[PDB]
């Protein structure tokens, strides 16, 4: 006979405003407020303004302000249509008002109003459902996914040493990161990360190099080769008191399109030599053999299908292999990746695709194939702490937020202890069955 | 006839957590729960475990966990003493419930409980009762302080360059900082620190020069002297099309006791040169008329009083003098130095006096005398916001909370750009007419 505040949940007023990122670049925050007097707020990452295959956040190219990059029209785009186009509806239908956005917007990539207008108020929303349900993030967005109650807190592949195209160095991958699989907790994972972390400063020290870090938290340090990288991080590991193998497993990416070049991989880091396709992929098994890499990222390029199914039928078995631009969050080119045996793995970027509605619909489909899902941050991040609720709400099993340094890598890994202590054994951390390729 | 919720403003828990700060240490979090559903969540800043001057922090020193720099302790004593001291008291008497904190710990230091959990209680309180007030913290912060609905939005000094002991370079002072006392609102002056932040990005580029981040965000390339510093500041400066001077005006950190050498400061990229107190006073004195350096941290040690005496003489009138390590957020060192005519200025640490209630003292106390008060970052420092909230609330004028990256530093930006939003022209962003010295 009395109806709570928390059945009103009609939008009744949604707000957009410009906030800077963890590079100093600008981006999308949103406030949804709901007619009972509840609130979500949440910020969008950064993103790609240009690309064929992924949804694009919108950015101003005002050259007076930002250097281009202000997001000024895509905040218009959120207190203007979005808003007006969402005030009554119920908050709680995440599925019906991220379908209004997609709609109104009306392109197949999110251009006209930004994948970064668009997520934002997709998570800002959610959080503010949330609360008139009652309930902390990860359990609304549990009952979303059509899991309720069913919890896991991720096995964190934690960013430690950077190369490539992000490190003036001599090391061809672009990073390298450990997985504490041995750790009970995730709190244990993130203590053990720390750790590791802390140790591989005093060991880059002592070695006459530099400590300072990059956008993910991680040391760039001047090294001579890929080995050499891994080298650091064994030491690292060992000074930590932990044990590379049962305790702590390695992960990389590749990034390999930074090095393809006329159908070939070349590494100047080895000597500038050439590679075929498959004569990478046993240049990569070779690392496995040496070292406890059990998951790849990008292999190699986005557009060598061939190649990845080859990759995918040598390593496959034993090693997760992770699409990042392979698939670029986008299921209908994951769909035909797995029906074409390629890959068994894939980095969810929520503002990839650009909706949460949109997000548990790729992890899903990843699952459904045997796949495994893991969560990711962008280079440019927030205090928004969003994906580890994400991780926790849809089982993800895997997270890759950073180094154990920078508040915005590390207020995840502070998000995942609260979450994982009020969850306790309800959320239990799995380890190595996590990752695709062990049992 | 009927009380409202926001009459049970009774604590009825406290929860306390060991969290992760930016640099991957351990520090204390804490929630205070009031009877009508008001919750407040805060996190401490890194501090010093050690000296003879300041409030301390405790950790735990179990080699076995974070390199023994856990907080378990201390947050045990949230969990234990601090919370059965505060259950039943009003979370609005701010005052009273610092008092109750302070007195049970009974040190004159904060080392039983740490000033790690008794600060993090402190600013967890006030923002349970902010929001039983009915009101954003930063109203409430000015109610406590004594000054109701007086506002300022701060002139931010950002971290640009680092040298000393902060970075391997030829630079002795410890850190250069922009000001941007040209803009009209702080939205205005962020903006103008991140196109000067990144245009000093591609300067260090162009040099070969290594453009990764310490601690407060900012670079530590392999500068051959102070001169060179100033030179790639002043040239992003007028490459993002701003004036030295008018636009941007600069503030510096000597932390000059880290070559204060018998008597004498011994700066490495100069040659080496030794300094009398009074020699290197006139050394300052020089950068001063060379570049619009308009605040100089820590410019003698922090002993040599005599010497402070002398360069507040010479430089007190047109330079803002911040005393940081020679006052370290006390008051009975700051009551002494106003007495002897000892610099004008000090860094306001909240984690170094330890409660909400002090530092509202402290910052009184300055006042009062015309010092100005910086409210001031950690080098370990989390998420949370409240020293934007801090600063405003205040009107403290000024704020030192990092370069323009880093979410453990833009957080505090962007948490000033949604109060200026709320205030507008009730929060006037003043310029340099903040700054000591300053007509
Ligand atoms: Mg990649
Ligand atoms: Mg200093």
């Amino acid at each position: 006979q009395q109806m709570g505040r928390g059945s009103m949940s009609k939008i009744v007023k949604i707000i957009g405003r410009e906030i800077i990122d963890s590079r100093g670049n600008p981006t999308v925050e949103a406030e949804v407020h709901l007619e009972g007097g509840f609130v979500g707020m949440a910020a969008a990452p950064s993103g790609a303004s240009t690309g064929s295959r992924e949804a694009l956040e919108l950015r101003d190219g005002d050259k007076s302000r930002f250097l281009g990059k202000g997001v000024t029209k895509a905040v218009a785009a959120v207190n203007g249509p979005i808003a007006q186009a969402l005030i009554g509806k119920d908050a709680k239908d995440q599925a019906g008002i991220d379908k209004i956005m997609i709609d109104l917007d009306g392109t197949e990539n999110k251009s006209k109003f930004g994948a970064n207008a668009i997520l934002a108020v997709s998570l800002a929303n959610a959080k503010a459902a949330a609360a008139a349900k009652g309930m902390p993030l990860y359990e609304h967005i549990a009952e979303l996914n059509g899991t309720p109650g069913k919890y896991s807190m991720p096995v964190p592949m934690m960013n430690i040493i950077n190369g490539g195209e992000h490190a003036d160095n001599n090391v061809d991958i672009q990073e390298f990161m450990i997985q504490p699989v041995g750790a009970k907790t995730v709190k244990e994972a993130i203590r053990m990360g720390s750790e590791v972390f802390h140790h591989l400063a005093k060991v880059l020290k002592a070695k006459g190099m530099n400590t300072a870090v990059g956008d993910e938290g991680g040391y760039a340090p001047n090294l001579g080769s890929n080995a050499e990288a891994l080298a650091v991080i064994a030491e690292a590991v060992k000074a930590a008191g932990y044990e590379l193998g049962k305790d702590i497993t390695l992960a990389m990416d590749c990034a390999a399109s930074e090095f393809y070049k006329d159908g070939k991989y070349v590494l100047a880091g080895e000597g500038n030599k050439a590679f075929t396709s498959e004569e990478f992929t046993h240049f990569l098994e070779e690392l496995t053999k040496q070292y406890p890499i059990v998951s790849i990222e990008d292999g190699l390029d986005e557009s060598d299908w061939d190649g990845f199914a080859y990759q995918t039928k040598v390593l496959g078995d034993k090693i997760q292999l992770v699409g990042d631009d392979l698939f670029v969050t986008n299921t209908k080119i994951l769909k035909e990746g797995i029906e074409k045996g390629i890959a068994n793995s894939i980095l969810i970027k929520f503002n990839q695709i650009g909706s949460l509605t949109e997000t548990l619909a790729a992890i899903k489909m990843a699952k459904d194939a045997g796949y495994t899902a893991v969560i990711s941050h962008r280079s440019g991040e927030t205090e928004d702490a969003t994906i580890a609720d994400l991780a926790v709400g849809t089982a993800a099993g895997q997270i890759k937020t950073g180094s154990m340094s920078r508040s915005d890598r590390v207020a995840k890994y502070n998000q995942l202890i609260r979450i994982e202590e009020a969850l306790g054994e309800k959320a239990p951390y799995n380890g190595r069955k996590e990752i695709k390729g062990q049992a």
